[PDB]
This record gives structure tokens, C-alpha cells and sequence, in this order.
């Protein structure tokens, strides 16, 4: 049997670990896994979906929640072709989806910093128009309140999550009359950029500033060019892969199976970017 | 004919090969071919399974990366069958196969020439596993570069490693604790280079001031973010050119079974970062 996976492109994201895990679990169910890259060209993505639904595969797996793919996913769902999505937050559809609890991940990150004695905790957001980023910001806000901390507009830097977003965000935060003793970043890329800008301003990390990120990106590269390894929320990529294969196999053995949504919690990786405060 | 080119990888990882994969898709498109990738998850029997899947009819041709001696018999088997096969960075000695390679030797020569041009006379090398041709080619280029620049070879400036995690940190500790420390070091890869910069910092040294570092892969290219202010001066691999050449050899091979195996080589290019500075 063959399960097909279409990606927008090959890149060093957390999905690289997900890809290897799909092969591990598919092999356990005696299935082959085949991947295609669309080179971020939606025409090609549609071409690869047709290749798979046309007979090259028994099932298709897609990643993310990009609005441009709304029509395409709906198009695939009109058919009964087995489909499993990963981290998808489309409102109007009923489809097999394996998601991550981004909200509780942000809550646990802030709880962890509060447990270390931090009371001035900032957040550098992702693109809030995307559900994952909105959930991480909402989790941060809920955790401030649950821990009896005040919310401050100056401690939240809204970004589009692009490259250098961490540098400028850390610059605004550290130039405040009263700087966060700790920052929770939407992702590890921003976290590392925060550490870089801080050191440029003469601040030392974790001593002058504690940082907690998201994705545990060091695990992908196996090294980071920075003086510390980020404390970060780890995505359950192995559990996500197992669940996705299981949903697909079941969906393949019977077309009368209804769309199941399975959610998994993130786990905190303890790095060297955090320090206890008096 | 399926109009499909199959690629079998040992695993999905954050290496320079990530850029090669996207370029394979880009060039295949121009030749009206779909590209499909498989990961063996490092299971050799899994790799065999994927090769059988492709040669069994799922694809019209196959691409494999690297030069692992484990796969020598597999490659010979694929070659006995007339199936369209193109290898990338393969250094197997007894076969006639389409092969697209990178000039690792001259890349190392160009790296060392640059450090000599900056005034460095004490240049160390942290190697990769020398059992692999690429690591040995990078080591040999460094040696030849020392000789062409009228510098003496010093065994103490060559640290042999298997190129694994933390290999750069340990190598840097040995080199910097020498009676007379290298004023510059050429690492087998960027990962070792970044590890060298970090360990040097822990010993109270400042990079490029106390130590110039030149790596290989220009790995920063796959970082969609900025980790540090010290970016490695490093050799860039011609992955766009390699992918195009691989697909041109593959399409010709699928079209004509009697096309003879060709070996095409591409030079690396020096990327100037912020990890080097002038000596005296």
C-alpha cells in the first residue's frame, strides 16, 4: 500500500521530524510513504494531489492551515479518497485532523517561568491571523491571569513571525523603562534572535533575561549557533505521526469511518536559556 | 512510462541536501517529470524496499545520494538491470554510473588559500570521518593548500574526528590548549565551525579576533532566521547546478537506454561571513 504526502517545500522545520516518523509508523502497518514538494507553487501542489488521488496512492496527508488550500481540501473531500490533515484549523470542514494544543503549550511555558520567580514576562507573537499564533498569545494571556500577574500591552510585541522579528521585538522590550525579566517567544527562531539582540545590548542570557521558545528547533539541526540552548516546548511529533498513520489505515480499511480530530499536548524541553529569579 | 523520477534518501534531515531536493523538483518540472521522495529512516532493508518500489514500475528512473559502502551491492544490482540511475556525491570505485559530484578537494584548497591571504600562517583542520571520500578530499585539499602556500604541515594542527555532535567543541579544546594555538581553523563542516566558535567563547576567546574560522556547507542558507552575529565564512555547495545536471542526465538516460554513464563535477564557492579577520 502507498500513503502520499504533499509538502509546500522541503525546509528545516519541525515537519522534518514528522516526515521520518510517518515512515517509521507506516512501515509498522506495512505501508510505503511517498513525499512530493510543490516548491511553494500551488499549481504543483494541485498537480501532486491529482497524481496521488489518481491511483499512485491509497491516501493523502497534508500539513498546515493555509487559507489558499481551503478550496483544494474541500475539492478532495467531495471525493471519498482517504485524507488526513496535520495542524489544520479550517472552520467549515469535517476531516481527519491531528493537531497540537498550542494554547496549553503557551500556558505551561508561562507557568514554568512563574515557577522560576519571574513576574515581568513578555511575549513576542507570531502572525495572529494564523490560529496557532493566536492560540499561543491567548495561552500567554490566560497564564498571566491564572498566576495573578498583570497584563501589559508593552510586554506584547505583535510580529508577522518573519526573519529578524525577534531582533526588533527584543529591542523594543529591552528599551522599556521597566524591561520583562523573561520572554516567551512564538517560536525558537525568535528566541535565538532575542538572545542575539540582548547580547548586542550587553545583556547576558539567562542571567539578565530568561527565554522560553517553541519547536525545540535544536533537535532538527542538532546544533544552534548561540551561547545557550533554548528551553522550549517540544511538539509530540512521534505521537502525531503514529496517530496520523492509524487514522489513515483505518480510513483505508473502511470508507464508512467518520473524520476524527486527535489533539496532543506539547512537552517542555529544559535547555540553558532560563534562570531562577530572587 | 510513468513520467516519475524516484529519489531514495537515508532520512529527512536539515543538511545542504534539503536545498538539493527542492531544486530536483524545480528542474524536473521543466522536463515534464514528477519527482517523488522516500526516506529509509536509516533502515537499509527499507532502502531496498523503496528501490524495489521504484524499479518495480512506480518511477522511470532513480536518484540516490552519497557514497556509503553499505549500498555498494544494491547499486551494482540496480546497474545490472538497465534501470535510469543517477547518483549524487558518489565515490564508488568499481562502477560505471551517472554521477554528479562536488569538488571537495578544491573547496578546501580555496578555503585555506583565503586564510593565507588574510595573513594566517598557523592554520588547523578539524576533519570529518576520513573513511568517507568527501572528508578525506577536504583533508587532502587542506594539506595540498598548505604546501602550495609554502607553509609546513603540522600533525598537531590536524584533529581527526568522526564529524559527530560536539566533535567541533572537543577539537577546539585540544587546538586552543596547544603551546602554540592555530590562528585560524578550517572545519570539515559548518556544524563543527559553529561548535568551535562556541567553545572558543567559553574559554574567553573572541571570534574572529582570537581565532578565524572557515567551514563548509554555508548551512546558514537553510536557516530562515539570524541565531548569531558571527556567520561562518564557508564553502557554498552548487546544489542548484548539481540538481539541474542530475535531472539532465536522468531524462537522457530514460530516453535512451544506450546513453553512456557520465561524471559531472561542480566547484564550490566561498561565502564571506563575519568569522574571519586579518592577521598582522
Amino acid at each position: 500500500g502507498v500513503i502520499g504526502v504533499v509538502l509546500n517545500e522541503f525546509n528545516a522545520s519541525v515537519y522534518l521530524k514528522l516526515a521520518n516518523y510517518l515512515e517509521k509508523f507506516a512501515y509498522n502497518y506495512n505501508y510505503n510513504v511517498v513525499f512530493c514538494s510543490s516548491n511553494d507553487n500551488y499549481e504543483s501542489k494541485s498537480r501532486y494531489v491529482q497524481y496521488f488521488t489518481g491511483g499512485a496512492a491509497d491516501g493523502l496527508i497534508l500539513f498546515g492551515s493555509d487559507t489558499r488550500d481551503k478550496e483544494l481540501v474541500k475539492r478532495i473531500l467531495k471525493t471519498g479518497f482517504p485524507l488526513v490533515l496535520i495542524e489544520n484549523y479550517f472552520n467549515d470542514i469535517n476531516v481527519n485532523d491531528v493537531i497540537i494544543n498550542n494554547f496549553s503549550g503557551a500556558v505551561n511555558a508561562v507557568n514554568y517561568l512563574v515557577g522560576l520567580g519571574h513576574r515581568k514576562i513578555a511575549h513576542i507573537t507570531g502572525n495572529v491571523n494564523h490560529r496557532a499564533a493566536l492560540e499561543r498569545l491567548n495561552g500567554y494571556i490566560r497564564a498571566l491571569n491564572e498566576n495573578g500577574l498583570a497584563y501589559s500591552k508593552e510586554y506584547v510585541i505583535n510580529t508577522d513571525s518573519g526573519e529578524q522579528s525577534g531582533c526588533k521585538a527584543a529591542d523594543q522590550l529591552l528599551k522599556l523603562k521597566e524591561p520583562p525579566t523573561a520572554v516567551f517567544t512564538f517560536n525558537d527562531m525568535q528566541g535565538y534572535e532575542v538572545i542575539q539582540r540582548a547580547s548586542e545590548l550587553g545583556l547576558s542570557v539567562p542571567r539578565d533575561l530568561s527565554v522560553v521558545g517553541f519547536d525545540n528547533i535544536y533537535d532538527i539541526f542538532r546544533f544552534i549557533p548561540s551561547n545557550v540552548r533554548l528551553t522550549s516546548m517540544k511538539q509530540p511529533m512521534e505521537k502525531v505521526a503514529e496517530a496520523a498513520i492509524q487514522l489513515m489505515v483505518a480510513n483505508i480499511d473502511n470508507a464508512d469511518e467518520q473524520p476524527k480530530v486527535i489533539s496532543f499536548e506539547t512537552e517542555l524541553f529544559h535547555g540553558t536559556s532560563c534562570c531562577e529569579r530572587k
